[PDB]
DNA sequence: TTTTTTTT
């Protein structure tokens, strides 16, 4: 009798497992009997307890195999291959619906009976976020449509403002919402070539806190970032396929994703200024600070950074009509759940608290 | 029974597939029964639904194999081999004749019954491009000849002028038409060797927005691009075969392809100026912007960036006899279909709208 | 008859052997009869004498294999895979609990009947460490809580004071207790990239001797480190993931670990001062100096460096309920053993000796 | 019939051979008739003539093998694994006995009847070394003990004196005795970090001819050695582990070995002076110079630089109990040989001769 | 039947082929019928005609093997292993013996029945060489002996003399006789250091003309040479091992090989002067150059810098006893030939023609 | 082994 490589590939597929070592370690856990498996019985990880009993017999035979790493290598390549197929064949809209399905699936667990997310704490986060900029939910919707359309040379948004104005905070949540990567371009030009490699097949990117020069007039430290970006002008325009590489990999050629740039108030060359479709100014506000001091469970649990928070904001504010047709059904059920939990006065009480700079809860 | 490596190889030829992961991913989809395959029934992409039913039998047994990446590698090698044989033995006119047939096949689908595109929106785009320069269709025909003849040291066209003059736009559609690559040479020299490795067996190349020096007087940020290019005179001249890199691969020796350079107008040292047979100077023209602004679907469907649009322009403007003889049969049908669909009065009406800067339609 | 790869993997798991050559060498030693084995009889190394009798039969066949290094590689992969699974799934409390179990095992040997270590000398160490700072045991307990909760911004501690004031001693003991790595950020700004690479998957980090500037007024050597630090606030605040690089490896994205900063008396920018929950002032007290002169076995055996010494300090001082609930049983057993061998008056006599600056033992 | 890989592995172990080509070459020699073998009959090389008979049958069958390098590679791995195990498990005192046994084996050859060397010429070297410092043999014994104990802080010895005063000579001999490496820290502070990587797993290090500053007033060339060194106190004290680089390869952590520092009479900061256990300083002496000038076979045979000479000196002067138990039997036999070979009056003549600065032999 | 790998390995040993491709090519030539092999019949190349008939049948089967390069790789390892063995066991005297034995083999066929050269051309070579300075045969024999012993400090000779004074010409020829390299030191300190690893395993080394600092006091253009050498002391003296490095590579330890310095007439500090056994001085010479101008077959066939010309010069001047004791037979055999083919009068006529500066032949 | 890193 022999290992079924097919069953391992199925496990890799259904867990979306990218890493060969993680896959290996996970699969080997199944060799003990599920019947007593404490990880199953304590329901500790779904990517274990859902699968252990199914995969058990093949795991025992796999445990004896002499090829174990080769089998995992084949499985992981299949997961990688499916991503590459999807990168070419899906519409950008349909990609976003898949991503939303996955966040909505994680939310199903978080706010379940199992798991521990207090939906009231998370809704308090939405209140604080909705304060950070005027018409916040409209701003998020405009960004999402811009990311779907990916209109050439209208692909990038610039966040400006003083330090501690929440710009990277807001960038973090958007990145989780869409999926994508942060990049640091203040590097030297040689390392920069490998830095850009991580963009491959990603949907969205964020350039974190690029440095200009001469901002030492406001005591901004100087650095290369702005000048490096103005060399990469082509990559922002997104009109033509560009060549990207990773350590020991031959290049791949694709259109470089859309995204966000964040900075303090250095001056921007006109060449680069013309690449941004929109700029947003962030400013420090005392009531947010005073509220947040009295509300630190927000930060302790990282609610304010997380794409889950933005998704809850959208579900609150936007019509069902604005979602794609497949997910509209789940959207209606979540809208139903939220309204049952929170009346508007309860939500307004929160927003009123934040504006008053008391702790969000009274 | 056992996997036919032959049938896998045949599919790779049919699809003209280079990436082993893209090949692997798509071939695996055929493992499920085509009898109900939703991708077939929704007729989503032809590279699937044409082939699924034929390959299903072999795709099933492939899904069980332990060699999968090895089989895909050999198939990918066969596709790459075909490209290298063609690269040596065909006339440049034959290569382009084959290239046109591929685009025309895509146009059969785009305006077919599946008909996802609208021929009117696409023809509106043609009017917009022909308005971009004097005698546009003549300039296109000149460029094709120059690339086909490939006269040594008379091989390169320089596009120049300010931001948003459109030079990238025009370059993009040409690159699609002829099937080249873009390259970025503003990086430092020690990275550059592997970048140029991309140009192996390519028909055409474009170097994008190569940064110069001294134009800082006009606030053009300085860079290395011009210095890098002037180190590479030989590659422009195409006078003698030169060596090209790939990671983990030994050098390939061949003549470096012809093509196009874009700049916002830094100064060009005369060693480098001597190597351009022609230069075209682009100008911002506000009424185009106003037309675009009221014609959003052009950019959103990326119409004006497509060689498909340029092919439609040539079919509208040029004599049948000017095309390579084998295609002329297809040209006649496309000319007929165009005349059937568009009255010249409609095309005149459109071009008037473009000139007026109203939205193209009325 | 065949080799059992399973038994090798089991030995590698049990020994947690990370290195293929270390694994290979030790396994081959078992091929001689354990019944006569000199290393067994001298009870020299636990990873041998516990295991020789069990694996002897398989080691005899392993000695004839032609595959030997291939067997070992698969085994080492299994141990590495287990670490990555743990890294992604354990709670930080679980991690720390495991680490303590390791130290408790090493203590059972050191103070075992075979053990070389005189528990009295190690208690003298704890008396000296407890004199280093007021409320020393409470201070340690606070630090551990802070590491396990890993609350954003509330993450970093500052050790400050003159040369030869013990800060590196305490840092090393804490780093041993928790596991982690030292980092040097006085480097020029480019090399920092690979330097930060070592933090990958670590529980804890320490920044040595960050050199300020302008402390040359106080004859302090000036250097870059302080400026390098405030340029990394996103790493310290731990609120958002960062990208980390190792030589020859693709980046991984994670929350940067919590840690400790150590310095002599440079001035600190207020922006940087805000990052730290606690600053601890170390000052030289020459009665400790005169004590070490007359208690040198502390230094010679490195007792005052050891996490083992801090663990004994916790066991002696803290209530049982404070320990991770599972291992509380082992803690009680160690408390009982300590109570048996050291009456409070014995320990307090030692502490009084240290206070007098005289030799600890009398 | 089959090659025994086991017999090759034995030969590699018995010869301590760890270059795959060196092993491969020598094993192939055994294919020819042992009975006839000229090398055996010349008794020329022990690693041959001790072995050729034993291995002859297996070497013949190995000569037909289609697989030869794989066998040698596995054998080499066995020898490297043995070193790896030993490096982590042995006591420092056992390492020294191992190192001593090796030298004693080579002396059995050199002064055996087959040996080319003259024990009287080597004994002349011992006398010249003994005159280089008062109580030379006690100095050497103290130094060795210090390295074996490796007591923290009490780890480093300083050699001072004019050029051509022998400090390099003695350091080289000690380093040949114990094993270790030299280092140069006159470098700038960037290159330094790769330079220290040399020390990994070494038993000793030596710092060669560090340059101070302002020694130019004594014509001593200035340099950064001392300033670099005074910043490394944590490496010297040996009280905690440190991180060590290598080019390309990844970082490593260990205690920095004990060692020796050598210089001309620059000043030293008191901060650095406190690092040293023992300042030894060298005068040039004319009679040593004149004696060398009349006994140049010493230099020509490189006797006075050799660790063999130091071992001979220890045997001549030290009590047997000062040697570790295992070697004491060989020590007794060598003492007895030496007593038989030199009556004390011979040695007294040699010493008194050197005191007259005439050539050692008369 | 099947390929004998053994026969291939014998041929590689007998022909001392280092290169896998060269081996493969030549062995394939044997596949055609030896019984009428036209290359054999033309007696073109001993490496073929001496072996074809013997290897014929095996070469036929070799041509049908599917595995050919694998056979050749193992055979090439056998030859490289033989070098690695000898490189670590022979005396320098034996090494030179082999080196001469090789050149005498070349000499045997060079003027064999193929008549492929005329000795008189080389006698004119020898004649011109002996004119270069006094007693040139003795200078060779002495320098040769000097390098064979490699006695410490007594290791370096200095070649003074202007541009185009022949010092380079001489050393290049003498390196053919011995084997070794030339090196440069007129270097910035990085490059100075990274040259040094080239010396690894060199039997002998040379310095290319050292452009000593401030030679422009003599109008000699200069760089770092002098003080670099004066500070690189011990490398000259060869007293103790030194560790040597080249770019990216690791260091390795040996005694630094002996050698010679070429210099134009720069300044020397007596410190650096003291490092040398001999000063020699050079010039272009006017009869000699007018002879070269008239004797150009010497330069055309490279005779005047062949080591073969030095070998012949020794065989002419030096008695048989001065040569390696087994090789002395061949010395007699070649003395016979030259003493037969040339009277001393024809040698005197040639030498007299050099003395007149007239074309050596008359 | 190349590559990446070292080297620059
Ligand atoms: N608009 C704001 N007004 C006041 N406090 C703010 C504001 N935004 C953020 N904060 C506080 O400042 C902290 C840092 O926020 P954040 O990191 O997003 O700032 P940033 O200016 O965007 O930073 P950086 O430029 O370094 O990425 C937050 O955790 C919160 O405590
Ligand atoms: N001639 C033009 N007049 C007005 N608008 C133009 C013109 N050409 C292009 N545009 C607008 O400018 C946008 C960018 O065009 P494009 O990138 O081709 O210009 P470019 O001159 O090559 O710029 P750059 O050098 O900055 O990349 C187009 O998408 C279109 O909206
Ligand atoms: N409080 C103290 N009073 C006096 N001596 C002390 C005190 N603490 C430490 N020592 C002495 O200082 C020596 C060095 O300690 P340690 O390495 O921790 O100092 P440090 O100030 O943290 O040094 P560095 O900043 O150089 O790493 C100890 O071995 C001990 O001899
Ligand atoms: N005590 C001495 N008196 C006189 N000459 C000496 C003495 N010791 C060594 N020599 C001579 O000095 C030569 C060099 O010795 P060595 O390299 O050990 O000296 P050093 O003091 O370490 O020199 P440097 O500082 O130049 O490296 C020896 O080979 C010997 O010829
Ligand atoms: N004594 C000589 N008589 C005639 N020609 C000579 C003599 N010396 C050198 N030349 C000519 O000059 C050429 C260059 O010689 P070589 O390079 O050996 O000289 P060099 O002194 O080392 O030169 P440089 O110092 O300029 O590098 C010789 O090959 C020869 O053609």
């Amino acid at each position: 009798k022999q290992v079924s490589w097919k069953l391992v590939t199925e496990y890799a597929m259904e867990t979306k497992c990218d890493d060969v070592l993680l896959l290996l370690g996970m699969y080997l856990e199944f060799q003990y009997s599920f019947e007593m498996c404490l990880k199953c019985i304590k329901k500790e990880q779904p990517s274990h307890y859902k699968y252990h009993e199914k995969h058990y017999a093949n795991a025992a035979i796999f445990a004896d195999s002499k090829n174990q790493k080769t089998i995992c290598q084949q499985a992981v390549d299949t997961v990688l291959a499916k991503k590459r197929v999807d990168s070419l064949q899906l519409t950008r809209e349909q990609m976003l619906t898949n991503r939303f399905n996955d966040l909505l699936d994680r939310m199903d667990i978080m706010f379940g009976s199992t798991g521990s997310a207090d939906i009231e704490e998370w809704m308090a986060g939405v209140a604080w976020l909705h304060c950070l900029l005027p018409k916040m939910d409209s701003v998020v919707y405009d960004f999402l449509k811009c990311m779907v359309y990916n209109i050439p040379k209208k692909r990038y948004w610039l966040f400006k403002g003083p330090i501690d104005s929440g710009k990277t905070t807001l960038a973090a949540a958007l990145l989780e919402l869409c999926g994508g990567k942060a990049l640091n371009v203040n590097l030297p030009l040689d390392r920069l070539n490998f830095e850009l490699g991580v963009a491959i097949d990603q949907f969205l990117v964020v350039f974190e806190d690029v440095k200009g020069t001469g901002g030492e007039s406001r005591d901004l430290p100087s650095g290369q970032g702005i000048n490096n970006l103005d060399n990469l002008r082509d990559y922002l325009d997104g009109s033509v396929k560009v060549n990207l590489e990773k350590k020991h990999l031959n290049k791949r050629t694709q259109i470089f994703p859309p995204g966000i740039v964040t900075m303090n108030e250095y001056s921007v060359p006109k060449t680069l200024q013309a690449r941004f479709v929109k700029q947003i100014d962030f400013r420090p506000k005392d009531y947010l600070k005073h509220c947040l001091e009295r509300s630190e469970f927000l930060l302790e649990k990282r609610i304010i950074q997380s794409g889950i928070a933005l998704l809850l904001m959208l579900i609150w504010y936007r019509p069902v009509a604005e979602f794609a047709q497949s997910i509209q059904s789940r959207i209606v059920e979540w809208k139903e759940r939220l309204d049952k939990e929170f009346s508007l006065s309860v939500y307004q009480k929160m927003k009123f608290n934040v504006a008053m700079g008391i702790g969000v809860l009274d």
